[PDB]
């Protein structure tokens, strides 16, 4: 198992299931998420969320509070063991029934160490769907 | 959009062998992965970097064969800037031999509109090959 697959889908056990610091523990100190890339709902910024500290809060305001589900439409493997792309379907649940869900490609990579320096989100709002 | 125009135009130069066309949409920092890691495309892992690069890369590897593109999927980002399609790649070489292979390609402009990373997440397992 390559080590930007065995981290890419810790992430997806670790967010669907509440392990809030399994999740963080997978991210380099220097991790860059950009769920999406470009300014929307949960890239207000445009630059990413930055830094182990910045995530802990992304997580408690997105994450901790509903459930999310990630769903694997396909896989793509480069041919570097650091870096690959899926399409997934993201799922997330609020508290009031409400649900909104978007599919989307994401990219992955892993520094040396086999941490997370990067995940890339590749969809708008005209894209997500509600429920 | 800044990157769909220059993606596109990717396209169209590189199916005809217009090459002064197609290095005319790079940046001079341009850094290539096609595909990422190592690979006959990609020798050190790190991608052909830089305008002059690119162009002994041109002449080796594009120039003497005939490329041809089919988009199957796009998914935009919420960045003008940045998008993600699925493309199916097919190579034929010199001998008559041609290879074929589906990935995603990520695609970057600078403010200019200029191309500054093409990325190719494949490898060797998915591509297909004949003649």
């Amino acid at each position: 198992v390559s080590p930007v697959v065995a981290a890419s889908q810790n992430s997806w056990r670790c967010v669907q299931s509440g392990d809030r610091e399994g999740w963080l523990a997978l991210m380099a100190d220097d991790i860059v998420v950009e769920d999406p890339i470009g300014e929307a709902v949960t890239n207000p910024d445009g630059t990413g969320v930055r830094g182990k500290a910045a995530l802990a809060a992304f997580y408690d305001t997105n994450i901790g509070p509903n459930r999310l589900r990630v769903t694997c439409e396909a896989t793509f493997p480069s041919s570097s063991p650091t870096e690959i792309a899926y399409i997934l379907v993201l799922e997330t649940t609020f508290p009031n029934g409400f649900v909104a869900t978007v599919r989307g490609v994401f990219t992955y990579r892993v520094d040396d160490a086999g941490l997370i320096t990067n995940l890339r989100g590749y969809w708008n709002m005209d894209a997500m769907t509600f429920t």
